[PDB]
């Protein structure tokens, strides 16, 4: 059991959770960026995706058709 | 100004930090958890693209074998089809 007045000990104590949380927001942040550049990475396969059914009149190419269903599903497009 | 003992203010304020701080850290796991999702729903779209490309092997699509080339591809950025 400690000498020390409780406020001081709180003040203390207080000032480094401060800090600890600060440290964990800092760590969920960059898994934030972590998640956004793979968030991103897999979209622009799909915009590039696209872009190659538009190119190929996918319309008109039965594959290229179910490719394309999946492409805009508002689900994942599982069949 | 008040008669409030200093380390009073103090106590009642750090806890009032803490509890925006952990408000902030709910948030941003919040976020996370999204992010998450929506990264899954996209490679759930390609792994489903991967799969018709996959039955069609053997047929040698060179539109299909361009659509292999994105899936497969390690850099970032649009790439303008041929
Ligand atoms: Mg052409």
């Amino acid at each position: 059991l400690s000498n020390e007045d409780p406020k001081d000990t709180l003040l203390r104590e207080f000032q480094e959770e401060i800090a600890r949380l600060k440290a964990q927001l800092e760590k969920k942040g960059m898994l934030v960026e972590d998640l956004e550049k793979e968030r991103d990475f897999y979209f622009g396969k799909l915009r590039n995706i696209e872009l190659i059914c538009q190119e190929n009149e996918g319309e008109n190419d039965p594959v290229l058709q179910r490719i394309v269903d999946i492409l805009y599903a508002t689900d994942e497009g599982f069949v």
